[PDB]
């Protein structure tokens, strides 16, 4: 059990976040996939979720639940979580304007079918007028080639996860973000998430309805 | 040398588990009310706002803003944080259970009207069968006073808040976890947490109808 090992069923959803920052931290680790409504109720009835959720890592003799005490944790233990208190409260500004987009974008599937548009259309002026100005001008703002402490960290990791689904959703979002572009780039080329991006890895494909359907079976939903 | 300011409107929303957490801590604050969309967008122009969005705090020549990345900061300065990350993953994942819970409580009065009973009775679900049990179990695990490391923290807060809350929900479901109602008799009796809960201190009533529309009108919702 020197591997992390992660639970949660075979798709993005919440547990995408922490397989890109393992991955980008060069952090090895094992899958247990959820494949039915059966596989949850193990898990729950051999008091492994304290919530009677997941995701949920073995981690360090630890079994965390809810993503936010996973993410922490992980980007603490692999330095990604900057230096001190106050680059950490810049990551957290940062990685929680991010995370709020992101729950827009994971949902946008389960929307009822009369609210799909109008919430699509929020989401892309939400990033075109509030998100990508905002990280836009945080880079520009001291030149530097990380978000912060001029260090490769969690919120460079998590924004550039993010950048990909938002390019899956329109590609021309991010075309007058010159600095968000560089960075997609610079973060892309790293050797450990150069690998995690390249075929074969454990990084996950957009949900389709396949995988929704899985999901509501298992999750009761 | 210089008090935080607390940027919100007047009434608990997303800023009272900071006024909770500030208040705890005995750190002394200021406010700064927003009363009109015209002030928002003062903030806004200002510059005052990263994703254009309040809670901020202005904090240690910061403008903090997204509530986790306020309180995250907070509870670090003031030693509410936990000694080590394990304590943290701990913490981070009790309190995230805490801010699932609140957020459903938090956006009852925003239901649909024809959606408020049902939404209102699935949450008594949650808090008698997965969340209080949850708590009182980490409670009844150590058989210590404090959440974790036997030592006050953020969690026991947030948690002793929460308890507030569901109180005025309904005052029963508390009533079969003994070691949750010690916990709030305990952490109430705190001198800095006695002096919150008593008359005249920044803390803020549940919302009433007018309290709504202010919100309403100001964020435009
Ligand atoms: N705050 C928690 C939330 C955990 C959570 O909601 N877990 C879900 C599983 S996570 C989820 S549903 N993954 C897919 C999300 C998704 C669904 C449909 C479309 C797109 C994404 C769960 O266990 N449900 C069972 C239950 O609560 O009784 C966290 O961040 O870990
Ligand atoms: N994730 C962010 C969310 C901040 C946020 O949503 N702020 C709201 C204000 S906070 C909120 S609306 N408090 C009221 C809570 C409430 C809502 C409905 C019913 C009862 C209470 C806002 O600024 N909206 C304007 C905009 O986005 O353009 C955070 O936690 O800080």
């Amino acid at each position: 059990a020197e591997k992390p090992k992660l639970h949660y069923f075979n798709a993005r959803g919440r547990m995408e976040s922490t397989r890109w920052l393992l991955a980008a931290a060069g952090v090895e680790f094992e899958e247990k996939f959820i494949k039915s409504a059966e596989d949850l109720d193990k898990l729950r009835n051999d008091g492994y979720l304290m919530f009677q959720q997941v995701p949920m890592v073995e981690i360090d003799g630890m079994k965390l639940v809810q993503t936010r005490a996973i993410l922490n944790y992980i980007a603490s233990k692999y330095n990604l979580y900057g230096k001190d208190i106050k680059e950490r409260a810049l990551i957290d500004m940062y990685i929680e304007g991010i995370a709020d987009l992101g729950e827009m974008i994971l949902l946008l599937p389960v929307c009822p079918p009369e609210e799909k548009d109008a919430k699509l259309a929020l989401i892309k002026e939400k990033i075109k007028n509030r998100y990508f100005p905002a990280f836009e001008k945080v880079l520009k703002s001291h030149g530097q080639d990380y978000l912060v402490g001029n260090k490769l960290s969690r919120a460079d990791i998590h924004l550039v996860e993010l950048l990909y689904y938002v390019e899956e959703l329109d590609s021309s979002l991010i075309s007058s973000f010159p600095l968000l572009k560089a960075l997609k780039t610079r973060i892309s080329n790293l050797p450990t998430v150069k690998k995690f991006l390249q075929p074969g890895s454990p990084r996950k494909p957009p949900m389709d309805e396949k995988s929704l359907e899985e999901a509501r079976k298992i999750f009761r939903f």
